[PDB]
């Protein structure tokens, strides 16, 4: 099934680890290698225990100390790595909504790729942490059908995968055909209801039937019928239905596409999926882009930041 690249470290000694981190920061200077070599070789749960022992032994906050010692991208990677797994997605969403503006590629990327079970956990954590309702903050920072689609997904009430009903597959495929290609204009409400609430296994069948009856892949029709945030979200949902690892592998690829690199996106994906499906993401990356994720990162990043990412990612050969 799904496989991550980071797992619990055998022979874990939180207190021992904490002292190593302390010695790497005490006195003038910072031993970045020691810190990165250790934190990327411990699971997220173990990092939290190290943070606890650190505070018990020295009465100091590990994260705050590292924010003082580290700088730049490397610092941001480490801070993201120390973020509790249960709160990371909520943290990112909160920071995509806060301030004047809103990073919609972040809202779209997370809300479309996370399962209903993950979204329920995210909604809870967000509320506890920031004292506000996630849905309400999303509604407040977005509008139109893009907003409605996001709200539909945030309900996390997608139908469960059951036995496939061929007639319902034909019905849904024809409904999409009629709502888009055969309509002057577009019936967005129809696309949202179907793509947002039908079961994954069901939609995979619908996608093939749609192709069969219309000659177009659902992705092409979406591009031909919609635009803006809505188009990006619909494409993300369709891609996620087909394969979450594939979608995220594509999200990463375009992050390091050409000039410069989208570091924020590079960090978020690697960190958030490290203990879930980053291994799968690697395989999908290699199979669709003729290169390994490792190499891509290897030539798109520099310094400690680079060394840290590579250890997390792994797979020098893929
Ligand atoms: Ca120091
Ligand atoms: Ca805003
Ligand atoms: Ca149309
Ligand atoms: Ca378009
Ligand atoms: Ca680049």
């Amino acid at each position: 099934a799904l496989r991550g690249t980071v797992t619990d470290f055998s022979g874990f000694d939180g207190r021992a680890d904490a002292e190593v981190l302390r010695k790497a920061m005490e006195g003038l200077g910072t031993d970045e290698d020691s810190i990165l070599n250790l934190l990327t070789a411990r699971s997220n749960a173990q990092r939290q225990q190290i943070a606890e022992e650190f505070k018990t032994l020295f009465g100091r906050d590990l994260v705050n100390d590292m924010k003082s010692e580290l700088t730049g991208k490397f610092e941001k990677l480490i801070v993201a790595l120390m973020k509790p797994s249960r709160l990371y997605d909520a943290y990112e969403l909160k920071h995509a909504l806060k301030g004047a503006g809103t990073d919609e590629k972040v809202l779209t990327e997370i809300i479309a790729s996370r399962t209903p079970e993950e979204l329920r956990a995210i909604k809870q954590a967000y509320e506890e942490e920031y004292g506000s309702n996630l849905e309400d903050d999303v509604v407040g920072d977005t509008s139109g059908y893009y907003q409605r689609m996001l709200v539909v997904l945030l309900q996390a009430n997608r139908d469960p995968d059951t036995a496939i009903d061929d007639a319902q597959v034909e019905l849904d495929a024809q409904a999409l055909f009629q709502a888009g290609e055969l309509k002057w204009g577009t019936d967005e409400e129809k696309f949202i209801t179907i793509l947002g609430t039908r079961s994954v296994s069901h939609l995979r069948r619908v996608f093939d039937k749609y192709m069969t009856i219309s000659g177009f892949q659902i992705e092409e029709t979406i591009d031909r019928e919609t635009s803006g945030n809505l188009e990006n979200l619909l494409l993300a949902v369709v891609k996620s239905i087909r394969s979450i690892p594939a979608y995220l592998a594509e999200t990463l690829y375009y992050a390091m596409k050409g000039a410069g690199t989208d570091d924020h996106t590079l960090i978020r994906v690697i960190v958030s999926r490290s203990e879930i499906d980053l291994f799968n993401i690697r395989k999908e990356f290699r199979k669709n882009f003729a290169t390994s994720l490792y190499s891509m990162i290897k030539g798109d990043t520099s310094g400690d930041y680079k060394k840290a990412l590579l250890l997390l990612c792994g797979g020098e050969d893929d």
